[PDB]
């Protein structure tokens, strides 16, 4: 028959099953066990300690799907897919899985999907008792996990948007949410005259600080706790907003935009890094994992390139420039969003 | 780089978006509506009332992973794997994506998977307040919406293994949880001089007496409420199990096959409609789907044809014979076990 791959499609597809079934062995450590030298069935469950035929059974998805295979009768190794899984590889996807971590946690949101294309509001609430920045202010730990999902290779990760920016006529930067201070680590390193303060949530505002302690740049860049839709606690020639505005829905975001635009110096310009695909560019999984993980934990958005020149205009700004951040690493298109304010 | 496609199948495999996002579709009747005329997002976001720039963002995932194309400027159509969740569409994929009936809603249950993992039972319970036929049992419309999910086909999905079988020395067949009673039908239709009995719970009964009755089948076969874990209401030369031992663990369908065998007639045997993959030919995703389905909604298991000659010989039976039922509709691969009282 003709339909048999298109079925098998959409039943691959529809699968609920399966992406659960990655998230636990995920949560499992079960990679690593695996890697670490426990190969069969009965080892692998004594050292997560799970019912050894319900293992086996989630064993056997793993290995359909291509993650794991059969190497001797009842030994089991993971493929170049599955190695993927292990710990400390550099794409974190194990961390980025784990259920019992801030993001594969939130992604439980999406059990809700038809809630949140009827409302264009967040699920989240709904599942978890709190919105999600109250719910991570109420739980430390998940606070600290979402925290180093974000930053992880933050030592890097923020070498190239701070590359990507003229810093010799700034005298002070401001990053608004600016997480453990990574960005304004990495500008401090290529800007040596440049001072940068971390406005941040309680509890982040702790490992920012005890992060840049660590890098010796405690006398350059400072932290302030403190609300970003509140005035902003002093003024900067550049105001960074880094993963910040997806989180929030547009009249938000021309709020944290319309702040930032009446903290500027003269000449100042905000700095928005985020995707900006045009439309006709934004029907790809990249694009839409981010953009629906931000309706369903927060009701944000991802914003089209046709949508900055929008919200731009609306808090008063222009785009001056976009400048495309390379992800030789992984294929991730970032952007550089630079705003000025309007004539 | 060349780990980026083994990055991209386990991002793709991990995603939970993406099956809510079809069963989002699915439940919505999106693929229904767009079919009707309503391919914009205006014009969908009214049939659905849902809020239009919510749906864009749906449909721009169902774009993405190619359920939906976009013809002309804002407008969308099915693709070829798409127009399978039409409501009408043979293989009844759109209601066996519909949030709202027995199975998706039941699939909610892999959001706990870890759980029955660790301890090899359901989590179903756990999410909707009492176990699966005890919540169905609660429910008269969820209830219905499972056997009509597992009916759908009964005019012709039980004539294959009706077919497969002798009932030239068959008086009396109990088709022990026999759902619609499309198998007991199925049988008497090939098999004129036999007389049925269905054996089912509550609700089913009345649907099964319903369905019977329109058939002109009254007279023949009949609907007996009952509990298959009590003795049975009468012995048999042919007892039927249908789609019942998977859903149970190993010591329950030891229980079920025992009341099963107290019950037949001598010269009698029983029949089971499953699947019986040798564990060497199990590793593949239509085992997987149904046997974890198993797992977390009823702690019940798909078995290997080597776990069948177990149970068999716990009950005191032996597999006579397997035989192999062609689907050659869409591939699902099926069989009949034979199963006669040990020697
Ligand atoms: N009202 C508010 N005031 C100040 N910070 C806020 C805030 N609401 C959310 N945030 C912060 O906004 C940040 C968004 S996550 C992005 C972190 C960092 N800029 C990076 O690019 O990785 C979070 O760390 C969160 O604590
Ligand atoms: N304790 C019990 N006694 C009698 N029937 C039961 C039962 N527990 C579950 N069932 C029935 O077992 C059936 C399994 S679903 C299979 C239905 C049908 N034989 C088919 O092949 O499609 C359900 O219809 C359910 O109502
Ligand atoms: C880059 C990225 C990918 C993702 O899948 O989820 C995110 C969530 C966030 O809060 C910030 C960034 C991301
Ligand atoms: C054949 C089949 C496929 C599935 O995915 O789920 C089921 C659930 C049931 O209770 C009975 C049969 C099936």
């Amino acid at each position: 028959p003709q339909q048999i791959d298109a079925l098998r499609t959409l039943i691959r597809l529809g699968s609920l099953h399966t992406p659960m079934v990655v998230r636990t062995a995920a949560t499992l450590r079960l990679v690593d066990h695996i890697l670490a030298g426990a190969r069969t069935v009965k080892a692998l469950a004594a050292r997560t300690d799970t019912r050894p035929e319900a293992l086996l059974r989630l064993i056997r998805h793993l290995v359909a799907i291509g993650l794991l295979e059969e190497d001797a009768p009842g030994e089991f190794v993971p493929t170049e897919v599955g190695e993927l899984l292990a710990d400390d590889h550099p794409a974190a996807q194990r961390a980025w899985h784990d259920l019992t971590q801030a993001v594969a946690r939130a992604d439980i949101s999406f059990t809700r999907l038809p809630d949140a294309i009827r409302t264009g509001r967040p699920t989240y609430e709904s599942i978890y008792g709190k919105p999600f920045y109250e719910d991570l202010a109420g739980r430390p730990d998940l606070r600290a996990s979402f925290d180093s999902l974000l930053a992880c290779d933050q030592d890097v990760a923020f070498d190239a948007p701070a590359a990507a920016y003229d810093w010799t006529n700034v005298r002070h930067v401001l990053d608004v949410g600016g997480g453990k201070g990574g960005f304004a680590a990495a500008i401090a390193r290529r800007a040596p005259h440049v001072s940068a303060t971390v406005l941040e949530m309680a509890g982040t505002v702790d490992t920012a600080r005890s992060y840049l302690k660590d890098e010796g740049l405690s006398d350059r860049v400072d932290v302030v706790e403190g609300d970003f839709f509140e005035p902003l606690p002093r003024k900067a020639d550049a105001i960074i907003l880094s993963f910040v505005l997806l989180n929030w829905p547009d009249h938000d975001a021309v709020r944290i935009l319309t702040r930032c635009a009446e903290a500027l110096e003269p000449g100042g310009r905000i700095l928005i890094h985020e995707r900006d695909d045009l439309h006709e560019n934004s029907f790809n999984e990249q694009f839409t994992e981010l953009d629906l993980r931000m309706l369903v934990f927060l009701g944000g958005a991802l914003r089209t390139r046709e949508k900055w020149d929008g919200l731009a205009a609306s808090a008063g700004l222009v785009v001056e420039e976009v400048r495309q951040l390379p992800s030789p690493t992984i294929p991730y298109d970032l952007s550089l969003l630079v705003l000025a304010p309007a004539a």
